[PDB]
């Protein structure tokens, strides 16, 4: 549960994403990959690449990097009221590409280090702390799905 001063915070950083989607993607989804290797074997289409270097020159990484970010941009405009936009990602994350929740931590806690390394000393500390909570509910609402589902 969010305030309005903190969504006017969450979308407010948003702006920044939204500059360069496709950057940011890209740098999300290689932190996720290279702090939490076994994350990329689930990516059939990823999996081959075995450097860093080949990640940032996989044009493919950068598209499924715009995929990812303009469904979670969807999401946190509609501040809270997402269960529409939710539920078929909750389903086909637990059923077809078995994602645990741990790895939506994961990827919540790079796009927090993606924020402070694309924007040192521009994402402050209330950003930081609005950003988070929105993070935290998008994950908590999936793991009430994951639960519902059995899961694990
Ligand atoms: C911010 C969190 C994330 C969002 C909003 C997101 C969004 C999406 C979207 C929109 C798709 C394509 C449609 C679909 O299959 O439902 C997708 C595919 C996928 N997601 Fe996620 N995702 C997230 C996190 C993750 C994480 C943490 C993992 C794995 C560590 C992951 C693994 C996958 C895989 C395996 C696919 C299929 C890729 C392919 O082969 O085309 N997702 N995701």
């Amino acid at each position: 549960g969010l305030s309005d001063g903190e969504w006017q915070q969450v979308l407010n950083v948003w702006g920044k994403v939204e500059a360069d989607i496709a950057g940011h993607g890209q740098e999300v989804l290689i932190r996720l990959f290279t702090g939490h290797p076994e994350t990329l074997e689930k990516f059939d289409k990823f999996k081959h690449l075995k450097t860093e270097a080949e990640m940032k020159a996989s044009e493919d990484l950068k598209k499924h990097g715009t995929v990812v970010l303009t469904a979670l941009g969807g999401i946190l405009k509609k501040k809270g009221h997402h269960e529409a936009e939710l539920k078929p990602l909750a389903q086909s994350h637990a059923t077809k590409h078995k994602i645990p929740i741990k790895y939506l931590e994961f990827i919540s806690d790079a796009i927090i280090h993606v924020l402070h390394s694309k924007h040192p000393g521009d994402f402050g500390a209330d950003a930081q702390g609005a950003m988070t909570k929105a993070l935290e509910l998008f994950r908590n609402d999936i793991a009430a799905k994951y639960k519902e589902l059995g899961f694990q």
